[PDB]
């Protein structure tokens, strides 16, 4: 493991115009105290080797770069490609950052790590993790949430968190969210704040992506050791996750020739592309979680890093239907026998309508986020066929 | 990367005394052909180099044996390692097996593979593997288990198999379809107490569990593991790390299979089936057995040190190790095999639990 230097955030936290840290005072020495004990880190040779080692063998890295023979003949184009991030622990490609986080959280001396969770799988991710390195873990929750997630909040048990419900305003993630900053600025002393988003304020953007990066560089050296080439295209769905930046990243700043990359969105409800794309077009910005980047003024917005992969023309986003997202949950189903995270099968089905123009000789790679065996009753909830 | 050629068992597939099964006429031509195929397939390189590409690429082999820290310092004795079957594609170890199974149909010409299951698990496994290969799929589900597994049922739909309609029920409705469609249909079974050549097919497939084992301690240790534990019941777990060890000249871990707290359908036969009836007899292998409050605690255990919560079935070999671990010295090594991931017996646990 190499933890990149990429040349973007700058000091300040900045891509470009977007990023930075738009905060109140009250959590400016505790982001300050956790950046330079980062920066730090990803020096040492020490932090690196046992990271490591637990990406290895607790996560389970690296990940296959899986061909899909009957995705490709099916669609006739080039040649498809899976980075399976689905055969991740947890099920997740969040624990490359929670392990990350966790192990900076050790090294910096706190012995609590605290986070909020909406579905769950984060506050699972991060349960897990805290477990593996015997951290106290304490999960914000909205109320709401927690009676829709009665098995997580179990597994949240088992792992020995404590799963604390937010009643607050509405009772939901946004509401979790302020009571957990809120404890973690009262007990930074002893506690770390777990957050897996890319949209957040400096330097949790720049250390998500860092922690994610080791998913592009497996791609890019299984990638030589199997075409003796990168890739032609790099998919991959996108929505206030980390995901694609994981990714992407290891591609970005690579000089002119490199794989054109694709972020995939949801389409915005009662639009025809995502509210990234819109924003771009749209010329649209705002601030977000202290991060200054497109903003439609599902999530949001996207993030800083994104913002500046617009605009720097590595990387367009385009979006899919809910339905489309849907075909490309059963298409992989049933010709792959992978069922896939919903997030991704919305990367599914956008490379259904590009991946059959292209030549059969060229190589695409999408990346497979998590399992949806946590999606499936969803998808079933509209029972059918 | 090739298969095991191990001593046992004999051309009629009889592990001493063990093996013999009662099959009924119709089905005797059916499963010489099998073994036929089977005996063949070992010997191409082109069919040990597809199991491998997909046994890596697609199930995700081979798995890490994990060294449970915080674990191995909470019992005081032994260092313990996990042998991470739970990373495996679908959670199960079972797919080392499924995969071979339907990559055997698919060189001997068939175009459809049927199963039947009860839980649903194996169900999954074989609809899985049967999207992977374009096999056409049929499992047979009872009435009952059908209600009570929606998701399951869902996702073997999901997969593109069919599932048609008490688990007993539908076996013996599965082995008609199988032999009257034998030269279409190829059988995909999950256990090593069937006739033969599936326990010894079974074991060979599932083996690799048990030969990187063997390579992952001698890199990391120099040597062998002192003690193999694995929980011997649904499955053909403990028989894939147990294999490649019990036929050792010497040197030998010590091998312990633990087991669990009527009416015969189709091929099912009640047991652990000839091989682990023959390690005992032979005594390459010895086994005990944990009460259901045991492996609870074991459940429970292992999520809160490791961070992993293991299968119920996996939790009573933990249990099982908590008895005999602790005595042992620090500079001694365990394996456990957990053979599945626990996300599915957690709704379970989470019942008699409160
Ligand atoms: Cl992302």
């Amino acid at each position: 493991l190499t933890l990149p230097d990429f040349p973007l955030p700058d000091a300040r936290g900045r891509f470009g115009p977007y990023g930075g840290r738009y905060v109140p005072e009250t959590l400016i020495p505790a982001l300050e105290e956790l950046e330079a004990a980062y920066r730090e880190a990803k020096k040492d040779p020490a932090f690196l080797e046992e990271l490591d080692h637990y990406l290895r063998q607790f996560a389970g890295r690296p990940t296959p770069l899986y061909h899909a023979k009957r995705l490709s003949e099916y669609w006739g184009g080039a040649q498809v490609f899976l980075k399976r991030e689905d055969l991740l622990h947890t099920g997740a490609h969040k624990i490359n950052n929670t392990l990350g986080q966790a192990l900076l959280a050790r090294r910096m001396g706190k012995r609590r790590v605290i986070a909020e969770t909406g579905a769950g799988q984060h506050g699972v991710s991060v349960a897990t993790v805290a477990a593996l390195f015997g951290l106290e873990c304490v999960v914000y929750m909205g109320e709401e949430d927690v009676r829709r997630q009665a098995l997580n909040v179990f597994r949240m048990k088992l792992l020995g968190a404590e799963v604390r419900p937010v009643a607050a305003g509405s009772r939901t993630l946004k509401d979790a969210t302020n009571e957990a900053i809120r404890d973690w600025i009262t007990n930074v002393r002893t506690t770390f704040y777990i957050l897996g988003s890319v949209v957040g304020p400096h330097p949790y953007p720049m250390m998500v992506r860092d922690f994610q990066s080791v998913i592009g560089e497996e791609v890019k050296r299984q990638s030589l050791e199997l075409f003796g080439r990168l890739p032609d295209a790099l998919i991959a769905a996108v929505g206030g996750g980390s995901n694609a930046i994981g990714l992407f990243a290891p591609f970005a700043y690579l000089p002119e020739g490199r794989p054109k990359l694709i972020g995939v969105e949801a389409a915005g409800e009662g639009l025809s592309t995502g509210r990234h794309a819109a924003s771009i077009g749209a010329g649209k910005r705002g601030v977000l979680h202290g991060s200054y980047m497109y903003l439609l003024y599902d999530y949001p917005g996207v993030g800083p890093e994104h913002s500046y992969y617009a605009d720097a023309g590595v990387a367009e986003y385009a979006s899919v239907t809910d339905e489309e997202a849907l075909e490309g949950f059963k298409l992989l189903a049933r010709l792959e026998g992978i069922i896939p995270a919903l997030e991704s099968a919305h990367a599914i089905a956008y490379a259904a309508k590009v991946v059959p123009e292209m030549d059969k000789d060229q190589v695409v790679v999408i990346n497979l986020s998590g399992r949806g065996d946590k999606d499936v009753t969803e998808v079933m909830r509209l029972l059918g066929g």
